[PDB]
């Protein structure tokens, strides 16, 4: 009688997505499965028991799924248990680059880069680069008062020059959560620079 879960011990789950946790056994003819969180609150998920497996589906993942979920498998009078820690975040869209007007050599241009629906925002770092050089970087260490999706942004004003033609402006958003590589730390927007001369 052995208990097995997928994932092994942790799932980085994105708010709004449809995610499933599975608990299984080998060596048991008719196991019964039971799920609970460490604080015995609702699961905010649907449990389906079939054969030698139990699936806990969270659809959609919400803030109510940030728990250590525990599966208990009962085989006759024996019980084995294994826990899966569910960690949540939101990073659904690439950054958006807003420009105050066309780039004109010698005239100021204001660039605004925003990333929508982020969580946890206190872990976001926004980089603005021109070519391969960083113009401005913004962190948001101001600790979150609660749990919600937030839109954050970085703004910079610079004066374009003729040699900026062909350079690419890149707005890079990095979310610092322990990585479960399949879920990226980075998202970026690129815009090739067309510079206009003024007659």
């Amino acid at each position: 009688f052995k208990i097995e879960t997928t994932p092994e011990s942790r799932y980085l789950a994105q708010i709004g997505d449809s995610v499933s946790l599975t608990c299984s056994t080998t060596g048991c003819e008719s196991p019964f499965f039971s799920w609970r969180t460490q604080i015995d609150s609702p699961l905010n998920g649907k449990v389906t028991n079939e054969g030698t497996t139990s699936t806990l589906t969270m659809n959609p993942v919400s803030f109510g799924n940030e728990h250590s979920y525990l599966c208990t498998a009962t085989c006759e009078s024996r019980k084995l248990e294994k826990g899966i820690q569910v960690e949540i975040y939101s990073f659904p869209k690439d950054p958006e680059i807003h420009l105050s007007g066309p780039l004109e050599a010698g005239k100021p241009i204001t660039v605004k880069c925003s990333v929508a629906d982020v969580y946890p925002f206190d872990r976001l770092e926004i980089d603005l680069l021109k070519g391969d050089h960083l113009m401005k970087s913004q962190e948001f260490l101001e600790d979150a008062d609660r749990k919600s999706l937030e839109t954050k942004s970085l703004e910079v004003t610079f004066t374009p020059v003729i040699e900026d033609i062909g350079k690419v402006l890149v707005c890079r958003a990095k979310l610092h959560i322990d990585e479960m590589d399949s879920v990226p730390t980075v998202r970026q927007a690129v815009k090739e620079l067309q510079v206009y001369i003024s007659p």
